[PDB]
Order: C-alpha cells, then structure tokens, then sequence
C-alpha cells in the first residue's frame, strides 16, 4: 500500500483513442489504465517477491543467511549434478522440428526483456566482478564449487549482473525490487519494430513514402534483403571473427544476433513486412508511407498471434490447453495482459529444447559443403556464418528438416550452453546458461516451487517420497533434496522443468499452468487482438486465417519445397511440398477505394 504511481519509463505518450493502430510503446491498449502493458515497466507479481531481508537482497548473496533454516546450494553445482550430461545420442524430438524451439525464442523475445544493470559510462566495477569475483552492488558472480573443471581454466567464478528494477533505476528503498521488463506485454511483433519510439523510427526506411523497414546496404542475399549492421563498437559479432569484420544484426530486440537462428527468422519477419507494404502500395497507390507501414506492421503482429495460438501453443501445452487457454469470448478490459515476473523463468523451459549442432542444407536438403554441421557455441553471435557463408537459404532448411532437441529428466540443457555459452560484455566461450537461469530466480526474488505449486493448485511435496510421486523419478528427487534438502527451496526454473511433460506436450503439470494463465491474459486482455471485433474486417479475417510459417519461407526465400505443418518433424522428400500447394495470404479485402 505504498508508491503505487512509481518507475522511471517513456515521459510523454499521450492516447490518440481513435486510432486504429498500436503504440510502439505499448500504451493505450487499455482505456482506463493506459500504462498496463506497456514497456519500460515493471513485472507483474503473481505471488509477493522474496528476498534475503524481504527487499532486493537475494537468496545466496550472504553465507551465514539460510532460506527456511538451509544453505541455497550454488547454482554452478545444481547445474553440474542435475542439469548436464554428455551423451547427445537420441536425446533429439521424434515429432517436433527445430522450428519448435525457434519459434519459442521469437515470441519469448517479443513478451518480456529484463535488462542486466551493467552500466556506467567507464566503470572500474565491471573488472571487480570479472578479474577479483567480489560480490558487491549489482555484481553477483557465479562462484563454481570445488572440483569444477572450470577452476583450472576460467578462475573462481562467472561474472553475472543484478537486473534493473524499477523507481530509481540507481540505487534502492521500499517495497520489494520488481524488474523492468523493456518490451511490450502484447504479442505485438516489438521485436520486429521495437519498443521505443526512438528506435522504431531507425529501423523505418523513411528515404522514400513507401512504408518499408531499412535494410542492409553493403550485403545481399541473392537479391534479398538482411536487416542492416549495427555498428555499435565494441562488437560481440565481430569479436569472434576479427578477420570478417561482419558486426550484428539490428532489429527492434537488441537480442536479435544472439545465435544463427535467431537471426535468420528475424530476417525472414523483416522482409515480409517489405513485401506485405509494396503488395499495399500496388493496391492502394493513393496510401502515403506511414499508413503503409502501420497497415503492414499490423498484419505481421496478427501473424505472429495466429501462428502461436493455432499452431505453436497447443503443441506445447498440449492436453492442458483447453483447460488453461478457452476459446476467444472477445476483449476483457479487467484482465492484466502484463508479463509476471515468474514467466519470464517458466518460458526458459526452452533452453533445454536446444541441441547441440545446427545444420546447412542444400537444395535437395543434403548436407551443404564439407563444413555443413556447425557446433552450437560456435554460433553465438555469429552473422559472419550467414553473410559470408551461403545466405539464410541453407539455415532456413535446416530449421524444417532437423529436430529439437527432447527434454529428459537426466539430459537436460547441452554442454553447448551448460559449459560454452558466449556473452555479449565478455570475451569467453565458458559461461553456463542453467546456472544463469537460477541464479536469476534467486536475483529476481523468485517464491520457491512449492509456492507456484500451490498457485496452481497442484499438491506440495515435503517428503523424498512425495517428491518421488510428482516427478516420477527417484534419482532426480534424491538429487535434489540432497542439494535443496527440502522442496520448498527447489528453485522455480529447475522445479517446473524437472517435472514429466503432459500427455501430448512438451511441459510439466506446473509450467502449463504458469505458461497457460500468462498466455491466456494477455490474448484476453489486448485490444487489438486480431480476433476481437473491428480490429479486422471480416473479409480480413478470412484471409489471415491461411497463414503458416511454410507460407513466410516460400515468399521470403528461394527454397521451393516446405512442409504442410512446419513445427512437427518432417522427412525430405515425403512430407515436402511445393509451395504452390500451400495457400498464398490474400490482400485482396485491404484495398479501400476514395467513394
Ligand atoms: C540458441 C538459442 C538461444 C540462446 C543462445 C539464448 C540465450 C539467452 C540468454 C543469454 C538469455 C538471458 C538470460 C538472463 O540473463 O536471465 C535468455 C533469456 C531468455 N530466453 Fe533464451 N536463448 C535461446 C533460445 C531461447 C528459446 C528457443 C526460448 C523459448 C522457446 C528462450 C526463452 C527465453 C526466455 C523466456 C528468456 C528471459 C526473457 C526475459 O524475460 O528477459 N530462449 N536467452
Ligand atoms: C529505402 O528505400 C529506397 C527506395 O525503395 C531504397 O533505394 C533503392 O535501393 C535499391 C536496392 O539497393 C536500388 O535498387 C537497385 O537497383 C539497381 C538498378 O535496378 C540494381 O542494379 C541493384 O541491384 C538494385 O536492385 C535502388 O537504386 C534504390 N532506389 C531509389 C529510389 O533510390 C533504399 O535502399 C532504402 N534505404 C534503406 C536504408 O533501406
Ligand atoms: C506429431 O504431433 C502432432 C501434435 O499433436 C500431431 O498433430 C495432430 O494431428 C491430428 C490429426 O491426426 C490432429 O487432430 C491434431 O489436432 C494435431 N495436433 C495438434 C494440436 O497440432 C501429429 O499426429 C504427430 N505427427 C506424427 C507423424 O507423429
Ligand atoms: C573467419 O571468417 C572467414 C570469412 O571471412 C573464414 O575464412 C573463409 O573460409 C572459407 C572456408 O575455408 C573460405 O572459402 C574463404 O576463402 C575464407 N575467407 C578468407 C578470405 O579467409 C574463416 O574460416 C573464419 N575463421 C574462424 C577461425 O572462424
Ligand atoms: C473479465 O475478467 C475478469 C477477471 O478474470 C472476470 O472476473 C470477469 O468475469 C470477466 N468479464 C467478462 C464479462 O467476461
Ligand atoms: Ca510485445
């Protein structure tokens, strides 16, 4: 019951009430509340944070501190002994496509960004985390236990930075720390046209009134088009390539170079609103530039809710979709579409959909080249690969003709990620992605598993036993009491995902919860979702309704055999048509006439 009206977001974005666009910020969705939902705001809570002292401290900074009476184990050695393995044999999904995984990481980008507090103009307190390992202020290294292979090579700890809250950006007071999260709630495409004004307006060609979104200057894809460099120095891309000199993408995510994949469908996104704006400019010639961006960025934003309601989501959710996510009963103004805090962990279930190697395939979706199967870690920030070695083309294939990698309770995330993560800042090939993951649970001031449990009204166990029951598993619950020594501590990331999937799923009991209620809320609670009334015209709608992601790939490359359903495994040539057979999104009720 205190500051209420706090943060520190956008100054000035005054509500037009008429208008039949989206913010790039994100406000004016809701009437009443015209902040809820938009960026630069902080998280939604669903359950009251819990800190150290109740406030920002998080668990594990202090050594003497317990959380109910027990040591936090470090999240270096919950990884070690839970998280990884070594054999990648068949550990890879019999009926789900890389795409799976890809499509996971776009609409995740697209909801929620906590960003890291690293930040001073030059600082002497980003070499006090890396080079001495003292935890201090918004350092909160991961330190690696003992007998850690990573002590012989990369010293005491991972340098690892506390997330922005909100208020004084700076420094802290009361109330318990919430996060910024830096992008819209809505499934909006924000990572295709960003969540500032500032930056939207960069990634705009405004040369010409045609409506399109800048591209690359100095480097074509068979006469298509890449977004253009981002010529910030220093550069993560081109560090780990002196020799290209080839510098990352920029999209509207800042994130958008963070692996090869990433890139290639944020390519795919940034040409069809180029080609959906100079299809309007035929139809419409009378339409000026802004217009012809705002009517193409709208189709594009319904195209991405489309292709994860219908397609995406009931393959994640699975027997629990219906009962999490009913179908459409129009726009509910008193539902929070804001992201929670807890989300943005529940959909790092993702992370161990990855596998260990990414595949270039040819025209007939054969391996492309003596060096066609590339390692993950080779692949962080990597836009050399793209531009300097064979286009989008062979990376695209790879994507429907390979598979994601399978959960499984003993081979969890990838050495790729678990030992070989790169990050933007340093200068490594060495960080671990699941100790990342919890030690931001506990920097995030995450309720333990047994509260989410209970949120979702689902049992709590406190015994070995009951633990044994819930993850039908007895050496995974042994493995973790012995670290967490009571089920109340397991942290939510590790809890959620330890859980065996649903029937005709890829989540737990739990995450299908969490991920269903969030999804759920801000379908039911955006104004402009393409379902609800006077968004769309009706015409429109019938139209919007033949998308797929076959259809993107199919007008956006060159490759010419797609399959029907893109996000399940599919063999080459059987399960491959031609494109021709897959329906074509038709413009046609966009073109509005003067009388
Ligand atoms: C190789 C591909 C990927 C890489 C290299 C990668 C890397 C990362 C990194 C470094 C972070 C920051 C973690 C933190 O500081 O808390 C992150 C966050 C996150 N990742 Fe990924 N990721 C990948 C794919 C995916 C996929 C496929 C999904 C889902 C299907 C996903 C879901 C998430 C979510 C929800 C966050 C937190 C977003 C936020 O609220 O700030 N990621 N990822
Ligand atoms: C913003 O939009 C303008 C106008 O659409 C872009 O300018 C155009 O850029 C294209 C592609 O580089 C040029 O077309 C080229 O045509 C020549 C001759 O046909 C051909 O040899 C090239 O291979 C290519 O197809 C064209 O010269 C140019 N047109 C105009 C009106 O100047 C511009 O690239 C966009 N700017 C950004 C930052 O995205
Ligand atoms: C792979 O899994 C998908 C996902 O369930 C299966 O696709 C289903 O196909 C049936 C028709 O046989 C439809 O009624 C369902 O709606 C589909 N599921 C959804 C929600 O997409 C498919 O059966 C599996 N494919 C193979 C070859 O095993
Ligand atoms: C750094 O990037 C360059 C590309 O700019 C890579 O060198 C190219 O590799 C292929 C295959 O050997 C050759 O066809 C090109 O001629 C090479 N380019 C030049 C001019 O060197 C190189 O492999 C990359 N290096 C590393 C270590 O990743
Ligand atoms: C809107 O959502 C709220 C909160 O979940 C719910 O109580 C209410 O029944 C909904 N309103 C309508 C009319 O659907
Ligand atoms: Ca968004």
């Amino acid at each position: 019951s205190w500051e209420v009206g706090c943060g520190a977001p956008v100054p000035l974005v005054t509500c037009d009430e008429q208008s039949p666009y989206r913010t790039i910020t994100g406000d004016c969705n809701n009437r009443r509340s015209p902040a809820l939902g938009a960026a630069n705001r902080a998280l939604a809570r669903w359950l009251p944070a819990e800190y150290e002292d109740g406030l920002a401290v998080p668990f594990g900074w202090t050594q003497r501190k317990t959380r109910n009476g027990f040591r936090v184990p470090l999240a270096r050695e919950v990884s070690n002994k839970i998280v990884g393995y070594l054999d990648e044999e068949g550990v890879l999904d019999q009926n789900r496509s890389l795409l799976f995984m890809q499509w996971g990481q776009i609409v995740d980008h697209d909801l929620d960004f906590a960003p890291e507090t690293e930040l001073g103009s030059s600082e002497h307190s980003k070499v006090q985390c890396e080079e001495y390992c003292v935890q201090g202020d918004e350092c909160f290294p991961i330190m690696f236990p003992k007998n850690d292979p990573k002590l012989k090579t990369q010293g005491k700890c991972m340098p690892f930075f506390r997330a922005g809250f909100v208020c004084p950006t700076p420094p802290y007071q009361s109330l318990a720390r919430d996060q910024i999260n830096a992008v819209t709630s809505f499934l909006d495409a924000s990572l295709v046209y960003g969540s500032e004004p500032s930056l939207a307006s960069r990634l705009r060609n405004l040369s010409s009134p045609l409506g399109l979104m800048a591209v690359n200057q100095e480097a074509w894809d068979h006469g298509l088009a890449y977004p253009p460099f981002n010529n910030v120095k220093p550069s993560p891309c081109e560090f780990i390539n002196t020799t290209a000199h080839v510098p990352c993408f920029q999209a509207g995510d800042s994130r958008a170079s963070e692996q090869i994949l990433l890139a290639t469908v944020h390519t795919l996104l940034l040409r069809e609103h180029n080609r959906l704006a100079r299809e309007l400019k035929r139809l419409n010639p009378h339409w000026d530039g802004e217009m012809l961006y705002q009517e193409a960025r709208k189709i594009l934003g319904a195209f991405i809710q489309i292709i994860t309601f219908r397609d995406y989501l009931p393959i994640v959710l699975g027997s629990e979709m219906q009962k999490w996510i009913p179908p459409y009963q129009g726009y509910n103004n008193s539902v929070d579409p804001r992201i929670s805090n807890v989300f943005t962990f529940a959909f790092r279930f993702g992370h161990m959909e990855v596998p260990s190697t990414v595949s270039r395939l040819d025209e007939n979706y054969q391996p492309w080249g003596p060096e066609a199967e590339l390692p993950l870690h080779t692949l962080f920030f990597n836009t050399w690969r793209i531009i300097k070695d064979g286009g989008i083309d062979p990376l695209v294939r790879g994507l429907l003709a390979k598979n994601s990698k399978l959960m499984n309770q003993n081979k969890m995330v990838t050495s790729e990620l678990r030992n070989k993560l790169f990050q933007p800042t340093h200068k490594v090939h060495g960080f671990d992605l699941a100790a990342i993951n919890l030690q931001r649970c506990r920097d995030h001031g995450m309720p333990g598993y047994n509260s989410w449990r209970g949120f979702c009204g689902l049992s709590q166990p406190k015994t070995l036993k009951g633990l044994q029951a819930v993850l039908k598993n007895k050496v995974l619950a042994k493995k973790l009491l012995d670290l967490y020594k009571t089920p109340d501590n397991i942290d939510i990331w590790i809890g959620g995902n330890a859980e065996p999937m649903v029937e005709r799923g890829r989540v737990g009991p739990l995450l299908a919860c969490l991920l269903g209620r969030q999804f759920q809320q801000i379908r039911d609670g955006d104004r402009f979702w393409w379902e609800n009334p006077g968004v769309f015209t009706e015409k429109q709608r019938d139209s919007l309704q033949k998308v797929s992601f076959s259809r993107l790939i199919c007008d956006n490359t060159h490759i010419t055999k797609v399959p029907l359903h893109a996000f399940q495994a599919n063999n080459y040539p059987h399960d491959f048509v031609d494109c021709s057979a897959v329906d074509k999104l038709d413009l046609s009720p966009w073109a509005s006439r003067e009388n």
